[PDB]
């Protein structure tokens, strides 16, 4: 099974660089507006505990260098939207697609277009963890990089990168400037919560394995939602709700395997191990595919 | 470690659909030319053993439906370039980037933009296997999808998809229409060779693990190129040449670990296992990252 990301084309045209002083990071250019993390105005020493309102008052419109590759723009209206810097520019982006800002729930997935100083360099698919972090490994020096989904023509922007936490995981915000999780944009004592495994996704990945060719992990045992969440609690998994059962419905019908029987197959994989056998070429239980990601690829 | 693919934007504009009869597949639109697999003219029953010259003679320019989303073009010059259908069109593509056709060596990597009926849907990073296949899992109904690399502005096209082999692996061609491997474009007895592991890439991935944080697999043993290729032959790995040693040079210098010492670290991982310990969150040895892919992300 291949981890697939959305075509990054519609997002690439919206990538600009915001340079404030010695700080340069990526920005999102939509209509006559440029979004970037508000920590761009902080000057490293100021990152320990910043006074953002105080720091913005001493910043003017000519302190921001918005650059769209060869073209340099101009700021006519600097503003602050929660943890985001909303920069009003003179020219509207001719490459602006149909866009909407959504706030994705934990367990859901998105494509990230990683850029470095306004120029896009790579694209990958990741998931929003239950503790609200992302395991993006390298978003280092890519602050401003965005997370998105695509439905035909419409781009659903949902993430902007802000922070690489002291434990190598990544923290960030939605496009309304509001953080995913309890985290602030401040270099301080920021402890991430104990990450659980996204159960729904594991079940979806197993449903995918059935469609491809792997079937050995299926047994004739059954298990209700009560007994399974008891075992899920033990192996640091997310408990499974009745809503998750309803979501897996279309994938149950396609493979002829009831969701509770699939839960019984998972229950067994946690207690009896895997014994060096690979589900879809992987020795571990992959939890970063939603049931909607499985259906769109099958 | 995250598997990163190139931004698909410059390639998305070149995606069209070629519809010949009941057969519809993806096409590459560059200048006043449209490339697609020549098996588009085959009519399923004809796929067992086709006579391509004979089949093309009874095909005219109005038998091909080239469509760029909303815009339908017209064929003025159908031709055959080895296993590729070269279609000359009236209008030149305004979205044509700087492009070059390269033939990638086995062990090297590329980004694939998977499309379905001319419209791009997903993007992922894969590798050209030693047996010349790709493990693309789902390129099903995506014939014509291209494989590429990007250097700043220049797009290096290197792959087009043709065949999903009876063993779930994928076969295809370069953009000059010449197949990677002994394979033909014919639904017949096509056996893929015994796939070996790309050693250079495993060494590169281990070098990457050192830069991130994992260091436990390093020991004080050393091993020359002779003793290692003896062990590599045993575990179905590629033998390591002196050229591969020279390629790993810049990554050796960055981590302070000599390539022969890294080979000694690998030698041990094959004979002593891994004992349920994860290198970069993975229980198996990942072989689809080139040393150039490691450097570009670090």
């Amino acid at each position: 099974f291949r981890k697939m990301a959305f075509p990054s084309g519609k997002v690439e045209g919206c990538m600009v660089q915001v340079t404030c002083g010695t700080t340069t990071l990526n920005g999102l250019w939509l209509d006559d507006t440029v979004y970037c993390p508000r920590h761009v105005i902080c000057t490293a020493e100021d990152m320990l505990n910043p006074n953002y309102e105080d720091l913005l008052i001493r910043k003017s419109n000519h302190s921001f260098l918005v650059q769209a590759g060869n073209v340099q723009l101009r700021v006519i209206g600097h503003s602050m939207q929660n943890c985001l810097l909303r920069l009003k520019v003179d020219t509207s982006n001719p490459k602006t697609p149909k866009y909407k800002f959504v706030r994705i729930q934990p367990g859901q997935t998105f494509s990230v277009l990683a850029c470095y100083n306004g120029s896009p360099s790579g694209v990958y698919q990741c998931a929003m963890r239950p503790n609200h972090t992302i395991k993006g490994s390298f978003l280092n020096g890519s602050c401003g990089s965005v997370g998105f989904n695509i439905d035909y023509d419409c781009v659903s922007f949902c993430y902007m990168h802000h922070m690489e936490l002291p434990t190598g995981v990544h923290a960030g915000t939605d496009l309304e400037g509001k953080f995913y999780g309890p985290f602030v944009d401040r270099q301080t004592a920021q402890a991430a919560g104990t990450d659980t495994t996204i159960t729904l996704n594991v079940l979806a990945w197993l449903y995918a394995a059935v469609i491809n060719g792997d079937r050995w992990f299926l047994n004739r045992f059954t298990t209700t939602l009560n007994d399974f969440n008891l075992v899920a609690m033990k192996y640091n998994y997310e408990p499974l709700t009745q809503d998750h059962v309803d979501i897996l419905g279309p994938l149950s019908a396609q493979t002829g395997i009831a969701v509770l029987d699939m839960c019984a197959a998972l229950k067994e994989l946690l207690q009896n191990g895997m014994n060096g056998r690979t589900i879809l070429g992987s020795t571990i239980l992959e939890d970063e595919f939603t049931p909607f990601d499985v259906v769109r690829q099958c």
